[PDB]
Parts: structure tokens; sequence; C-alpha cells
DNA sequence: TTAGGGTTAG
């Protein structure tokens, strides 16, 4: 007899293990913590409008919620509820499992999860649709490089073209999205044999590519990325450079992925089954012809 | 256990 009960977020009590549905208001993509497992922080909200911050840990990266953007809808099974500093918080419990869905009205309802076996009923369809209806109104779009501003944080959907070690504390990712930034990208000094990727393709693209420097904890992740894959770089930071190291006046746009995980700073590889990747590929094809 | 959301400051 399989009957799952979902608890409204405003009815959660400490010292319990529950099942919940919610819309993602904020999230830190999976990152190897200072401990044993990978960690993902997800703040969800539902019709009760009560927010719940969930601390999710797992030895396997894919076991954590497959969330690609705020607004996504999640279903959490075996979520433990506890109190931390008078604040109720959700944390992973043994057997924790999640399903993630697109959060926009009319979008396909395709559960994303690493679980081989999982319960999925008509009730789940209704639950998801109900959250999309609520979200369309109680709460809430992809920025192209040609539209970035001088100094801001943003999430960049792009394709990785090249990788290059720099100084251990930082690592270079050369990416593109098919559009050109308003000011030329800065260019990190690279070495001779260090940059991996199609050098001639990169050279022909000229300023269609940008240099992103990632720091600290982001380095080993960047080091593992496969050239040619599609990525979403969260909370990338743009900074215009009007004065160079030799004290000369100029203009270049710097791109930094600063150390730490605050505000979701991180990188998640986007599979080709991702609808944003389909659109990106077309922009890349178009840019490739006129260049 | 990790982390406990809230931007490096290169």
């Amino acid at each position: 007899a399989t009957n799952y009960i979902y608890t409204p977020l405003n009815q959660l009590k400490g010292g319990t293990i529950v099942n919940v549905y919610g819309v993602v208001k904020f999230f830190k993509p999976p990152y190897l913590s200072k401990g044993t497992d990978y960690c993902s922080v997800v703040t969800i909200v539902d019709q009760t409008n009560v927010k719940l911050t969930c601390l999710l840990f797992s030895g396997n990266y894919e076991a954590l919620p497959i969330i690609y953007k705020n607004g996504d809808i999640v279903r959490f099974h075996r979520l433990k509820i506890q109190v931390y500093k008078k604040e109720t918080q959700g944390i992973t419990s043994s057997g924790f499992a999640s399903l993630t869905f697109e959060g926009t009205l009319g979008a396909p309802i395709i559960p994303r999860t690493s679980s081989k076996y999982f319960n999925f009923t008509t009730e789940d369809h209704k639950m998801v649709e109900a959250l999309r209806v609520w979200a369309s109104t109680h709460m809430s779009t992809l920025l192209k490089l040609c539209d970035v501003q001088p100094m801001q944080y943003f999430d960049l959907t792009c394709q990785l073209l090249g990788k290059a070690e720099v100084d251990g504390a930082s690592f270079l990712l050369k990416v593109w999205d098919g559009t050109r930034t308003p000011f030329p990208s800065w260019r990190v000094l690279i070495q001779d044999l260090v940059l991996e990727g199609d050098l001639s393709h990169i050279h022909r693209l000229q300023n269609l590519t940008i240099d992103i420097l990632v720091y600290d904890n982001h380095v080993h992740v960047a080091r593992s990325l496969k050239v040619g894959s599609f990525l979403r770089i969260y909370s990338l930071h743009t900074k215009l450079q009007s004065m160079n190291s030799e004290n000369q006046t100029m203009l270049s746009l710097e791109f930094h992925l600063h150390g730490g995980t605050s505000y979701g700073r991180g990188i998640r590889v986007l599979p080709e089954s991702n609808s944003d990747v389909d659109q990106l590929k077309k922009d890349l094809e178009s840019a490739n012809l006129t260049a």
C-alpha cells in the first residue's frame, strides 16, 4: 500500500521526517563541502507562502536536487525537519529523494531525478500544476552576453570552448553564447601549452568568446569540465576595467566567479535535454556562420 | 559530519 502524504510548509514540526512540494526561491547548486559529501542549499515556498530552507547532503553529486533555475518546482521525499537557532530547517534524511520540474505554466511536466525507481502519480501532476498556478502570480528570462552591464551579478548559460590553468588559486574558462559583450572581454595571461580546446575555433571567434576567471573552491570543478559542454554559471560577476596594471586608461569587461558559495555562486553542467540548451545551440550556429 | 542562503574585493 503506497500512499504518500505531503505536508504544507506551514505545518512542519521539528523532530520529524516528511515529504514536501515547493517552488525554488533560492538554491546553491551541489558543491563539495568541507566535509564528506556534496552540499546543496535550497529554499522552497508553497501556497502557505512559508519559506523553508533545506540543507541537503550526499556522497553522490546527482543524488541532490537537479535544479537549474529559481522557479523550478521540487518534490522532496524523506526530508528531516529540525530546529537550528529557533529556526526550523530541512535536512537530508536516509533515503532522501527528489524530483524537479520546470516551474512555468504549460511547460512539459518531466520529473528530473537520479533515482532509478520512484513514485509518480496523477496526484503529482496536480501538485505541480497547482504550484505553477500559484507561482505565476505569488512569485515571479535569460541574459545574453550582449546585454550584460558594467558591474552586476548574473547567471550565464553558455558553451565551454577552452580551459586553462592559471596559478592554482584561479582557473580560466573561455566560453561564449553567440553574442558579443558591449566592451571587449579582458584576457587573462595564459601560457603556451596550457589552454585546452579548439584553439583555431577560439581564435576565429574573436571577441565572441569571453574569459572567466574562477577562484578557490570553484577551481577543481572548472578543472573537471569537458570542453564543448554547456554550462550555467551562477552569480558570475562583471567588472569593467578602466585602469590596467601599468596604470594606463582603457576599457575591458572582467568576468569573475568569486570564491565561496554565497548567492549560489557555482557551476552546473546543462545536459542537451535542457530546453535552454536547444535555443543556445541555434544562437551559436548563427554566430558561427557570421564569423 | 559537511552547512546552517545573503556576493570577491583576486
